[PDB]
């Protein structure tokens, strides 16, 4: 579309050059909450439905965690075509964060490093805001556009897995389903939750106070993990996965590491790699996470998807669907429609009926 290519070449870069990252960011979301978004024209067809985590899903394209941190644009992000929305992550208290600046573009990667450090209104201010449209949310989830709520723990916490059942209690009967995110780069001592032992002593308590809600208020319980995993660590995950019948899994997180060849000037920039640079090495980690655990654990694939082709690559690894964030900085809206027309394209063209039919296609080879 023109759409397309005016967002791509005039509004986006003219956006970057006047704004720093946060406050083009910051800007982003208030147009977005307000639905001050270019014209919704692509239609979903029946082959981009997913039923998967007790839902369906009118489309398998949905936005990432860190955009809307604190609930504040979720109706504006389906309005702009999204087939989901997760929301945070989200502090049990309010905090604000590492210092400033703390996002950085590296337009010749088409990637972002941050190091936000989980700057968060807390969980009370997202509830309030959540409760406020929660009857709308759950029409909206009836008719194929579930709500989903990623929970961070507290930088001065003693206790992470007090934080995390906190959020569980208070935002999980809000939510379709929960993330326990336990891969931000950017928190002292976070992703040493994914070692075996913490990982499951964590997950089942989350899992308790999961079960302990009440049942149409009871979410799915997804972990979101690391692109940076050893091997050991990986089969370690999909054991405690598989051992307490957590419900899927979100891969990945943005990585810390620095693939060679990166030109941007801030590639030695502290904080998580997102965008093209990570896309490969997460839709790696889907297809061994698939392959642990046999194709029975739901995935949601993200990292570096800006395209149908990219979408679909996730999917036959083993993906139901795939969310995409650092895209939408440098393409804008239009490329939520221009990742589901692509999409479907390849679907037909590669002789499959529907999503559904893709999913972990390549381990069926
Ligand atoms: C600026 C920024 C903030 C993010 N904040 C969070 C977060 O709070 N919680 C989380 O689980 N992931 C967060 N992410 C990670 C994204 O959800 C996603 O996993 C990652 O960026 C890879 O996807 P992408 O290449 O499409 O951006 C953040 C990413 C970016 C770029
Ligand atoms: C201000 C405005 N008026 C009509 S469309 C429009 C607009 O393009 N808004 C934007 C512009 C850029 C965006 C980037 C990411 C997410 C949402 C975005 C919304
Ligand atoms: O808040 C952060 O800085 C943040 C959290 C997270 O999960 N991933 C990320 O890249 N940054």
């Amino acid at each position: 579309t023109g759409d397309e290519r005016f967002y791509a070449e005039h509004l986006m870069p003219t956006l970057q050059g006047l704004l720093d990252p946060e406050s083009a960011h910051r800007l982003a979301v208030r147009f977005t909450s307000l639905g001050l978004l270019p014209r919704a024209r692509f239609q979903d067809s029946d082959m981009l439905e997913v039923r998967v985590l007790g839902h369906k899903f009118r489309n398998p394209v949905g936005i990432a965690a860190g955009f809307d941190k604190h609930g504040e644009a979720v109706d504006g992000l389906y309005k702009m075509g999204f087939g989901f929305v997760e929301i945070g992550s989200v502090t049990p208290k309010p905090q604000e964060g590492n210092p400033r600046p703390r996002v950085f573009r590296l337009p010749e990667d088409q990637a972002v490093i941050n190091r936000y450090g989980f700057n968060s209104h807390g969980l009370s201010v997202v509830e309030h805001r959540l409760r406020a449209r929660q009857q709308k949310q759950a029409k909206l989830t009836e008719d194929g556009l579930p709500l989903g709520v990623n929970l961070g723990k507290n930088k001065t916490s003693v206790d992470a897995a007090e934080d995390y059942a906190e959020g569980v209690r208070v935002l999980g009967p809000l939510a379709d389903y929960l993330v326990v995110n336990v891969s931000s780069p950017n928190t002292a001592g976070l992703r040493s939750l994914q070692g075996k032992a913490e990982l499951r002593r964590l997950l089942t308590k989350v899992l308790q106070e999961r079960d302990g809600l009440r049942r149409v208020h009871r979410p799915a319980v997804l972990v979101k993990i690391a692109p940076d995993l050893t091997s050991q660590d990986k089969e370690d995950i999909a054991s405690v996965v598989k051992e307490l019948g957590i419900d899927g899994l979100i891969v990945t997180n943005t990585t810390v590491s620095r693939p060679a060849g990166l030109q941007g000037a801030l590639r030695s920039e502290t904080g998580g790699l997102s965008g093209k640079p990570l896309r490969d090495l997460s839709t790696q980690t889907i297809r061994e996470m698939y392959a642990l655990t046999q194709g029975r654990v739901p995935i949601i694939g993200v990292g570096g998807v800006s395209s149908g082709q990219d979408a679909l690559e996730k999917i036959r690894a083993g993906a139901s669907l795939v969310q995409l964030y650092t895209a939408l900085t440098f393409w804008g809206p239009p490329v939520v429609g221009k990742v589901k027309r692509e999409l479907e394209a390849l679907l037909k063209e590669q002789g499959f009926g529907g999503v559904t039919d893709a999913i972990g296609a390549d381990h069926r080879r």
